[PDB]
């Protein structure tokens, strides 16, 4: 029985490594990265690999894994899939945790935009969480943190982290993380998956995939919303992506919008995205 050797990039940036059978599906692997994890609320999460285009794809726990990393290497992240819009009915602190992870790297790497405040208030509970009580011995006036907090620091934002993070005495990891998530998930970008697309009049705009629907960003004074709800069928055709909107009452008839995405896979992968939110936030 012959294996290939996994490796998984986990959320606190350290690399896990594994032995699958060869035919393997992508649940079994899950499923050992998962147990490492200690992690029981799984369904949150999915593993990215990248393909020969160097796209982030997610791996489908049904399907073989050499059949989607085909040509590639068996190189993963563990990654959140679908944000829990409310993470205080999360069953288990472990989960927020990972979660937490997720949304630092959504912040520094650009992908959750947020103010200077709520960069400093997400980097005054991470702080409290991983080293306790604010220690005057630990930070002078010259302080700079090993965390990082946001795509681009600044003195007076590590100043504002220290000044927030001294009034959280006595708040533990499981506190700290519980106000982390409190704000972070009010973020307009929260848990919103973009993809590049063009409008039937080849407009560039961006489609946000999330719990609340398909958001589609033209300028910043035209941003329309489709709740799941509201959405009946989603189709791709060769570059193309379709959603059928639902009838307004007393209306005759559902209405069609369509997108051109860059090449036939990124409408597929937009597709499944869709299909796969709509599912999930249909059954929550
Ligand atoms: N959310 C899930 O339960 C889930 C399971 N398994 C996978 C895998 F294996 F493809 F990564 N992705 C997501
Ligand atoms: N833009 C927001 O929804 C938002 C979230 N959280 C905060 C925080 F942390 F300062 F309270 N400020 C703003």
């Amino acid at each position: 029985p012959k294996s290939m050797q996994c490796k998984v990039i986990l959320l606190d940036g350290s690399e896990y490594t594994c032995d699958v059978e060869k035919r393997s599906r992508g649940q079994v692997l899950f499923d050992k990265v998962c147990e490492h994890l200690n992690l029981l609320e799984k369904d949150y999460f999915g593993l990215t690999y990248r393909d020969a285009e160097n796209q982030k794809n997610w791996l489908d726990p049904a399907k073989e894994i050499k059949k989607q990393v085909r040509s590639g290497a068996w190189h993963f992240s563990f990654n959140v899939k679908f944000y829990p819009p409310d993470p205080a009915q999360l069953s288990e602190d472990i989960t927020r945790y990972y979660l937490c992870l997720q949304l630092r790297d959504d912040i520094v790497s650009g992908r959750l935009p947020c103010s200077f405040v709520t960069l400093a208030l997400l980097g005054s509970y991470t702080v409290q969480s991983e080293l306790g009580d604010y220690d005057p011995d630990e930070c002078g006036s010259d302080y700079i943190s090993e965390f990082r907090f946001a795509p681009n620091h600044t003195k007076e934002l590590e100043d504002k982290v220290i000044e927030l993070h001294k009034s959280h005495r006595g708040m533990t990891p499981a506190e700290a993380e519980m106000h982390f998530l409190e704000n972070a998930k009010k973020l307009s970008m929260y848990g919103v998956d973009l993809h590049h697309a063009k409008d039937s009049e080849g407009v560039e705009i961006m489609l946000g995939v999330c719990a609340s629907g398909l958001l589609i960003y033209r300028d910043r004074l035209r941003i329309n919303r489709f709740a799941w709800p509201k959405v009946l069928k989603i189709s791709y055709k060769r570059n193309n992506f379709y959603i059928k909107i639902r009838p307004g009452e007393f209306e005759q008839f559902e209405s069609t919008i369509g997108f051109k995405l860059p090449n036939h896979r990124a409408a597929k992968r937009l597709w499944k995205v869709c299909v796969e939110h709509h599912t999930f936030f249909r059954l929550l």
